[PDB]
């Protein structure tokens, strides 16, 4: 013979035990990490933070630091003030940053 059509069968069946779909109930909401939240870095500089990271700011010698306050509440307000389009920055990740900034987060988060 010659023949080798299938129309669509390529593999085994079986079926959904008792409901065709599954549910959405969380997948990312720690709602204590998710609210944004401002620490206050040593030296009394305020800084912002969220479950995604820190906010983050390039200075024009092009350095980077942690975007940092004078208080608390410049701090808060600031953070919502999101308005801006606020950049975050990842913590600890490849680009090696000073490991006393990284513990400092690694103590917050």
């Amino acid at each position: 013979a010659t023949h080798a059509a299938f129309e669509y069968s390529k593999s085994i069946g079986g079926t959904p035990a008792l409901d065709r779909r599954v549910q959405d109930v969380n997948d990312t909401i720690s709602d204590v990490k998710q609210k944004w939240r401002c620490v206050v870095y040593p030296g009394n500089g305020f800084v912002s933070a969220s479950i995604f990271g820190f906010q983050a700011e390039v200075g024009p010698n092009n350095t980077r630091s942690i975007r940092k306050f004078n208080t608390m509440q410049q701090c808060i307000d600031f953070t919502f003030s999101d308005v801006i389009n606020i950049n975050i920055y990842n913590p600890c990740v490849v680009p090696n940053i000073n490991n006393a900034e990284c513990q400092f987060l690694k103590s917050v988060l």
